[PDB]
């Protein structure tokens, strides 16, 4: 009870084995805005070699209360430690200020754009049906991560998925919410759960498997769209989904957040798949 308590990563001091010469960065183009920007890092993991890394920071007209937010983001990648399907904290500049965050840098971009541009160039360099199912079973993975690591992600997304080389999926991520996105129970009671990424991974999977559509196609989020949200209307099945991907979102889907699966079981589940191919 009083002895015992959880140890939350925001409160852990932060660990200057991360701190890297922020003169050893020479910035690049601007890769998303806040900003994070592509950059140069001399020196980083090999004394004598440049290394192309991403970089977060906020506008400098950020007050008090954003500056330790970053702070905060950079003390949980630290505490998650290194896994392949995340885009991996690799170092920071806190000295002075401002903060400088870090990152992978993830060559291909955001997996929803990626689809969109490989959209012609489809069938079931090609984009094919196996890459979908191990983007599907990463993406798990990552999630299977981070919900052991007692953190949810609120807002998983084809957006804030990143692909770099060897068709390796890594999530990121970059008041205005992601309706669509959102468990019925995020929208109505501003709740956030362990089921409601498992909720959000469902419309991710919607997404990949039709290629980057937007979902509720022709659905404005307005009074009709949450009534029929919940009211149990869900989306079709897309058009390169397997129906045992299909099964999966909406399980996903399911209004009684206790009988959605968790990404422990999504992640045996798509593994039975790769392996029945
Ligand atoms: C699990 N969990 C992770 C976090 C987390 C991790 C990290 C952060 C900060 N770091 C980053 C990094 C990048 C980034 C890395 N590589 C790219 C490459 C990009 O595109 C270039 C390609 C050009 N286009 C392609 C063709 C046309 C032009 C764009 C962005 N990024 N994006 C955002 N934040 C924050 C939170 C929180 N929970
Ligand atoms: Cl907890």
């Amino acid at each position: 009870g009083n002895n015992y308590s959880y140890i939350d990563p925001t409160q852990l001091p932060y660990d200057h084995k991360w701190e890297f010469p922020r003169n050893r960065l020479s910035f690049g183009k601007t890769l998303g805005a806040g900003k994070v920007v592509e950059a140069t890092a001399q020196g980083l993991i090999k004394s004598d070699a440049a290394m192309t890394v991403a970089v977060k920071m906020l506008k400098p007209s950020a007050h008090s209360t954003e500056r330790e937010a970053l702070m905060s983001e950079l003390k949980v990648l630290s505490y998650l430690g290194n896994h392949e399907n995340i885009v991996n904290l690799l170092g920071a500049c806190t000295h002075g200020g401002p903060t400088l965050v870090i990152t992978e840098y993830c060559c291909y971009g955001d997996l929803l754009n990626f689809l969109r541009r490989k959209r012609d160039e489809f069938v079931p360099d090609f984009l094919t049906l196996e890459h979908l199912l191990s983007f599907s079973y990463q993406v798990a993975k990552g999630m299977a991560f981070l919900a052991s690591k007692n953190c949810i992600h609120r807002d998983l997304a084809a957006r804030n998925i990143l692909l770099t080389h060897g068709n390796i999926t890594k999530i990121c991520d970059f008041a205005r919410l992601p309706v669509k996105w959102m468990a019925p129970e995020s929208i109505f009671n501003s709740v956030y759960t362990f089921e409601s990424d498992v909720w959000s991974y469902g419309i991710f999977l919607w997404e990949l498997f039709s290629l980057g559509s937007s979902p509720y196609p022709g659905m404005p989020v307005d009074s009709k769209f949450y009534k029929m949200i919940k009211e149990g209307f869900r989306m079709s099945s897309p058009e390169y989904a397997p129906a045992e991907m299909y099964d999966i979102m909406k399980t996903c889907w399911d209004a009684d957040p206790d009988k959605r699966p968790t990404f422990k079981q999504i992640v045996q589940d798509i593994e039975k798949q790769i392996s029945e191919s």
